[PDB]
């Protein structure tokens, strides 16, 4: 018990450095100026003091940005435990 989810707090530093190192590289798909403050673009344009982004250009990095995290911060999660349980 009280050990459901182990901390081992490297995990979220390298899953930190997983989404900005291969995130922040500027790419000629699309023409975008960086993968991720165009993402960031939504705090320093849509930020609103109580009235908020409304049918906006916002929601979509944010949910590939978040669902990458989701995928490469939580990769490792398998990744580090993997390597500490008998896995592979």
């Amino acid at each position: 018990n009280r050990d459901w989810l182990r901390r081992d707090l490297s995990v979220i530093g390298f899953g930190l450095i997983g989404w900005l190192a291969p995130s922040s590289l500027p790419v000629i798909n699309g023409n975008s100026l960086t993968g991720l403050f165009l993402g960031s673009i939504g705090p320093e344009l849509a930020h609103f003091p109580t009235g908020p982004a409304l049918t906006s250009p916002f929601w979509l990095w944010m949910v590939t940005w978040h669902v990458g995290l989701f995928i490469v911060l939580t990769f490792g999660q398998i990744g580090f435990k993997g390597r500490q349980d008998g896995y592979w």
